[PDB]
Parts: C-alpha cells; sequence; structure tokens
C-alpha cells in the first residue's frame, strides 16, 4: 500500500480512458475500473454485454446490500442506467484498505462500454454535488477518506505511452518519483466537478485577446474521463484559427479541424515543428497570479493506432467545440503530475516524469505571471 506499491497501477488504451484494478463484494471480485475526475458515481457492468469481459455478480457477493432504488447516468457521451446498493471495496494497488461503499449496478447502457477497452465499471472522483440520483449518494473518495486514515488527496500521472498507456493513481498523497520541478496550485472554485479558472490563453505565445470569462463559459474542469481538450465554442474557434495560422505551410482538410478526419504522414515524418504550443494560464493562489501550462502538438494531435494505416502515422486532432465550458481532458493531463488536493479545496500540476519533449521544445509548468486587469475571470 505504499507509494512505490502504487506507481504503475493504471493502463489504458489511447483516447479510451485510463483504469485502475479494483475487487467488489465478498469474496471479491476482479474488475478493470476507469479512473473519472469529470463524475462521481461509482458503477460497475453487472448483467452480460458484448463488450465486457466480465462483470459484477451480485448474487456471488454475502456482503452486497440493495438499496431499492435505480439511478440513470447520461455522460458527454454514453450513458447507463441501472440499480444502487452498497459493498466491500478494495484497490489491489492502491492503499492497504478495505471500504464499504456505494455501487450502481449497471443493467442497461447506450455508447458507453467501449470495445476492446479492457474496463468494466467507473470511479467517479468528483463530489457529491453531480452524483445521480442526487447529492446524498456519497462518493466512492469521500467514502475511503471517511472510513481509513487515508489523507484527502490523490494524484494522477497519465502516461500516452503501441495502442497501451500506462500511469500512476497515487492515493493519500505526492510522490515526488512521478514528476520536476515545481508544483504549481490553481484553487478548486467550487466542490462538483473539479472546477478551476484559466484566466488567458496563448497560441505560440500570442494571446487570444479575449475578455477572460469567455474561457470559463459557463465553467472550466479538469476531466480524466474525457479524452480532448473541449473549448467554448468563441475560444474554439479563435484556437483553431491561430494554429491553422501557425501551421499554414501545410493545409489540412475542415474535417481534421473538427476532430473527426485522420490527418497521415508517411511513418517518423510527423511535421511537430510547424505546430504551435498551446499556453493554459491558470489562475493562481495570490489575486492576479497565474502559472502556465504548456501543451506540445505530441499531445493535443492524438495518435489512432490501427495496423491498417500502420505504413503511416495518423492523428486526430484532439481539440474540440464544447457548449458546457472548457474540459481539460485526458489529452491536457498527459505528461503533467496532477495533484487533486481535496484537503485544500486546489489542484496542483508539475512537469511528469513521462513528459512531452522532443529535441527543440518541452512541456512546462511554470510562473509566476501577474496580470494588471482586476477583472474576476469566473462566469458563474
Ligand atoms: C466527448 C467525450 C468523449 C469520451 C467520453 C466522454 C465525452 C464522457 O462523457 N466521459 C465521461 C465523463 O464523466 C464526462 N465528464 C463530463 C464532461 C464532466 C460530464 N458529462 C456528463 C457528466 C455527469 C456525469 C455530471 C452527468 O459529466 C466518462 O465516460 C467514460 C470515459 C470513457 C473514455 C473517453 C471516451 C470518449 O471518447
Amino acid at each position: 500500500g505504499s507509494f512505490v506499491e502504487m506507481v504503475d497501477n493504471l493502463r489504458g488504451k489511447s483516447g479510451q480512458g485510463y483504469y485502475v484494478e479494483m475487487t467488489v463484494g465478498s469474496p471479491p471480485q476482479t474488475l478493470n475500473i476507469l479512473v473519472d475526475t469529470g463524475s462521481s458515481n461509482f458503477a460497475v457492468g453487472a448483467a452480460p454485454h458484448p463488450f465486457l469481459h466480465r462483470y459484477y455478480q451480485r448474487q456471488l457477493s454475502s456482503t452486497y446490500r440493495d438499496l431499492r432504488k435505480g439511478v440513470y447516468v447520461p455522460y458527454t457521451q454514453g450513458k447507463w442506467e441501472g440499480e444502487l446498493g452498497t459493498d466491500l471495496v478494495s484497490i489491489p494497488h492502491g492503499p492497504n484498505v478495505t471500504v464499504r461503499a456505494n455501487i450502481a449496478a449497471i443493467t442497461e447502457s447506450d455508447k458507453f462500454f467501449i470495445n476492446g477497452s479492457n474496463w468494466e465499471g467507473i470511479l467517479g472522483l468528483a463530489y457529491a454535488e453531480i452524483a445521480r440520483p442526487d447529492d446524498s449518494l456519497e462518493p466512492f473518495f469521500d467514502s475511503l477518506v471517511k472510513q481509513t486514515h487515508v489523507p484527502n488527496l490523490f494524484s494522477l500521472q497519465l502516461c500516452g505511452a503501441l495502442a497501451s498507456v500506462g500511469g500512476s493513481m497515487i492515493i493519500g498523497g505526492i510522490d515526488h518519483s512521478l514528476y520536476t520541478g515545481s508544483l504549481w496550485y490553481t484553487p478548486i472554485r467550487r466542490e462538483w466537478y473539479y472546477e478551476v479558472i484559466i484566466v488567458r490563453v496563448e497560441i505560440n505565445g500570442q494571446d487570444l485577446k479575449m475578455d477572460c470569462k469567455e474561457y470559463n463559459y459557463d465553467k472550466s474542469i479538469v476531466d480524466s474521463g474525457t479524452t480532448n481538450l473541449r473549448l467554448p465554442k468563441k475560444v474554439f474557434e479563435a484556437a483553431v484559427k491561430s494554429i491553422k495560422a501557425a501551421s499554414s505551410t501545410e493545409k489540412f482538410p475542415d474535417g481534421f479541424w473538427l476532430g473527426e478526419q485522420l490527418v497521415c504522414w508517411q511513418a517518423g515524418t510527423t511535421p511537430w515543428n510547424i505546430f504551435p504550443v498551446i499556453s493554459l494560464y491558470l489562475m493562481g493562489e495570490v489575486t492576479n497570479q497565474s502559472f502556465r501550462i504548456t501543451i506540445l502538438p505530441q499531445q493535443y494531435l492524438r495518435p489512432v493506432e490501427d495496423v491498417a494505416t500502420s505504413q503511416d502515422d495518423c492523428y486526430k486532432f484532439a481539440i474540440s467545440q464544447s457548449s458546457t465550458g472548457t474540459v481539460m481532458g485526458a489529452v491536457i493531463m498527459e505528461g503533467f503530475y496532477v495533484v487533486f488536493d481535496r484537503a485544500r479545496k486546489r489542484i496542483g500540476f508539475a512537469v511528469s516524469a513521462c513528459h512531452v519533449h522532443d529535441e527543440f521544445r518541452t512541456a512546462a509548468v511554470e510562473g509566476p505571471f501577474v496580470t494588471l486587469d482586476m477583472e474576476d475571470c469566473g462566469y458563474n
């Protein structure tokens, strides 16, 4: 249960989430569970499905307790429905503890489970305010903290790592071997999603020049369950215009910028240097101070592994328009060590031990930056 024994406890397939091994029930039933900072329900496949290798069999668990209540969660992509109950849960490569937690037993779903993803359930790590059916359903992490001495903090090192990816979820603390340089903290604005505030956006150091509330219209969040960086429409359009300008020595079809169509180069020849760096400036812990996190094209051009196209390297543009605020998804978290410091209501970013670099540019977390304008960047 030591932090070192938690290193490398995550696996995934690119664009399909990262998952940790758990057990549910007595005796323990092993399942792989997607780690989601963008939701707050713990839910597991509990009936057969074409894409599930295995599923939770409540009838084999003596500790299962039925709560006699249904529950439905509609995600941005995918949805499921099922029955609530509680059971014992453990994380074999997490802390050394067993807790009783709410579990939604999924009995019907649509476009939620993913063919070949290797996971069978979801661990929503965000706060009760966004749990279904309502905020009286205590989330898993709340139960863990209440029932054990685990400190109220976890960290995620998602590695873009050949379709297979890895990383680490450190429960209850911060493992200094997983990052270099300083950790910079941004405040959690409200405990529902992991809501943060972006104060500035640059593309190859050119400010997008918008009122900073636009960046957080109508919230900005850190979400390991969404793949892409998602940007409010107005911000999205300004960003795409600036990235197109920076990369204009090559022209790509509209479908590529819509994040729908692949772009392919002969293997080993991807022209990284024509694509700009994106800087996201996060509110700091002191008034009108910020820090920035810098994203390279190796993070926002997501490779799509496919043997059939493997004479080439092919990528999707991993930035999408949103109508529900900014989503700093997995492609933004990859190569940073991200500390979800619930105890101190803040989120820490540092350059990860698995960072993106090439011979010219390196992903960075740096600061402080000061801004003269006294405007509050929070929208809501
Ligand atoms: C646009 C989008 C893409 C994808 C998933 C998603 C979206 C997606 O919806 N991911 C899920 C994550 O919980 C979504 N988080 C936000 C956007 C905050 C959200 N929307 C709705 C909610 C409530 C739960 C509060 C009702 O929260 C997690 O799903 C499992 C992850 C699978 C891997 C990513 C697969 C993917 O391609």
